[PDB]
């Protein structure tokens, strides 16, 4: 039981038995804590409690110190001394934002402001405090047992009475009973197993509760400034397909970490694989949150990086299928493609951490803990979306609040700016060039003339909370029948209800704004499908109408993003 203190790092046997990470808090900071919230259990050795027989008193400032004991006020002995008093509680070695982050239940917006807003060591108690708080609450669902099958893919459940239904969305992943991981898309609901298995009637799912580890690393290592590329060895001989980012990989090996603020199709992926090009020798990890993230970096690295250095670092327990085409789980190979919870413990020149939009404070610690490098370059785009918080219900969370590196990005701007958009029609990068990027992002495309608008709320039913609007779906079947180049579109929208009845009354292939991420397609359908604070926010409107290389049809609910969209419209 011997630590040092999460606000002052006074060393301490008094850890808070009332906050469900335990910190070791020292003397000043405990009593600070437990006069001013309702935690009043401190842990040592031994309890601080009456040591009296069948006595309850468990309360700090109920307590006192009888010799060596602890006893309350109705059982201590004379010659006794308080163990709250003084601005301190009795220990060895002898804060509002402490108490805000330990008290919390995670619901608001405002919790995660200030677990962004404080101090580092902080920051890792309030990581360590929410995942730890976001899988005791998974706990709090039912339990979904299989009461028939159809056929190989679809099925019928039946819930747990007493304890709420989770939303059946690709978000939410259970695991079978251990016949592998499944996930559920909406009385005949669609199952997919990871794991090709005859489900078994009578068995059951249960969301998968994983055990938070505590976290040591910083978010983000102290920054240090050099004066010459420091570690790395650049090629005098760059490729002029990389030419662009000379300046950009100099400042990365100028600097302990650095940050890359790339919107769409500006050129990240390029960037983070052409560093390796400038820098030859320089053995880099590539990371990111989801399998589909580094698996772009695979594909870009495939094209321009020899394939006997590159290695793909896939966990046992093979939840998704990913990239195929480099050796698998080769950590010792000069180009290490691996997701965050798959990392090894290893060192690197350059440590690359793509899509940082995605990453909470959890994984920004947990790469710091796992990874040793050089240089560290944080690469993603703060007016892209975050990690969905499932506890947050209450308030807005804004970009700066996302994680370190996009509190950076947005306070004291970016390192690096990638300002050219090579993927969209000027329509809609002049559209989010001046809604989330001060007008600071240049079209190189043309106005492609495809880009179009409809103002249409249509009418909103819901499947549960999972909104669908067909009347949109039925605007833009009319519209496909006229515009025959479009059967080739990716069907968009923020809900998986409306991409469900999209798919099977249009046929087009659905994806969901969030799933979108990263991708890019020719043609894009977009169904508003509600205003909601959801569907209205300016982040995923920006990913949805950025997708398109060629042409986007709009159908709008919200009156405000209709009218800021800079396209054609059309009238029905
Ligand atoms: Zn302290
Ligand atoms: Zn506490
Ligand atoms: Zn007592």
């Amino acid at each position: 039981a011997v630590g040092a203190c999460v606000l002052c790092n006074s060393q301490t046997s008094l850890r808070c038995g009332a906050c469900i990470r335990r910190p070791f808090l020292c003397c000043k900071c405990c009593y600070d804590h437990v006069i001013s919230t309702s935690h009043k259990l401190v842990l040592s050795v031994n309890p601080y409690v009456c040591n009296a027989p069948g006595c309850d008193v468990t309360d700090v400032t109920q307590l006192y110190l009888g010799g060596m004991s602890y006893y309350c006020k109705s059982h201590k002995p004379p010659i006794s001394f308080p163990l709250c008093a003084n601005g301190q509680v009795f220990g060895l070695y002898k804060v509002t934002d402490f108490n805000a982050i330990a008290t919390c239940d995670w619901t608001n917006a405002g919790d995660y402001i200030l677990a962004n807003t404080c101090t580092e060591r902080l920051k890792l108690f309030a990581a360590e405090t929410l995942k730890a708080t976001e899988e005791t609450f998974k706990l709090s669902y039912g339990i979904a047992t299989v009461r028939e099958v159809l056929s190989d893919r679809e099925l019928h459940l039946s819930w747990e009475v007493g304890k709420p239904r989770p939303p059946l969305n690709r978000n939410y992943v259970f695991t079978g009973y251990q016949i592998g991981e499944y996930t559920f898309e909406k009385d005949a609901v669609v199952y997919r197993g990871t794991t090709t298995y005859k489900l078994n009637v009578g068995d059951y799912f249960v969301l998968t509760s994983h055990t938070v580890m505590p976290l040591s690393a910083p978010t983000l290592v102290p920054q240090e400034h050099y004066v010459r590329i420091t570690g790395l060895y650049p090629t005098l001989n760059i490729s002029d397909e990389f030419s662009s980012n000379v300046a950009n990989y100099q400042k990365v090996g100028m600097q302990k970490y650095s940050t890359l603020q790339g919107p769409p199709g500006t050129g990240k992926s390029h960037f983070a694989i052409g560093l390796a090009l400038y820098y030859p020798s320089a053995r880099i990890v590539y990371t990111a949150c989801s399998h589909a993230a580094v698996d772009a970096l695979c594909e870009k690295a495939l094209k321009y990086l020899p394939i006997d250095k590159c290695s793909r670092i896939i966990p046992a327990r093979a939840r998704v299928e990913c990239f195929d085409k480099f050796k698998v789980n080769s950590t010792l190979e000069q180009y290490v493609f691996c997701t965050v919870n798959a990392l090894p413990e290893t060192t690197a020149d350059i440590v690359v951490f793509d899509e940082i939009s995605m990453a909470t404070n959890y994984d920004l610690s947990v790469v710091n803990a796992r990874l040793r490098a050089k240089h560290y370059v944080y690469i993603g785009d703060p007016a892209q979306l975050p990690a969905p918080r499932t506890l947050l219900t209450k308030g807005t969370l804004e970009p700066e609040y996302f994680n370190s590196v996009c509190r950076l990005m947005k306070t004291i701007g970016p390192d690096m700016f990638l300002g050219t958009c090579r993927r969209c029609p000027a329509e809609i990068v002049d559209t989010v060039s001046a809604l989330v990027y001060d007008n600071k992002l240049k079209a190189h495309k043309d106005k492609s003339a495809q880009c179009f608008k409809m103002f249409y709320k249509g009418v909103i039913t819901h499947d549960v909370s999972s909104a669908i609007n067909r009347p949109q779906i039925g605007v833009v079947r009319e519209f496909l029948t006229r515009n025959p180049a479009w059967r080739k579109a990716v069907f968009i929208s923020p809900y998986n209800s409306q991409n469900a009845v999209a798919s099977k009354i249009l046929g087009l292939p659905t994806q969901t704004v969030d799933s979108s991420q990263g991708s890019e397609y020719d043609y894009v359908i977009f169904t508003q499908t509600t205003e909601t604070a959801h569907s209205c926010n300016v982040n995923r409107f920006n990913v949805a109408i950025t997708r398109a290389k060629v042409g986007i049809l709009c159908i709008m609910s919200d009156r405000d993003l209709y009218d800021k969209l800079q396209f054609t419209s059309l009238e029905i």
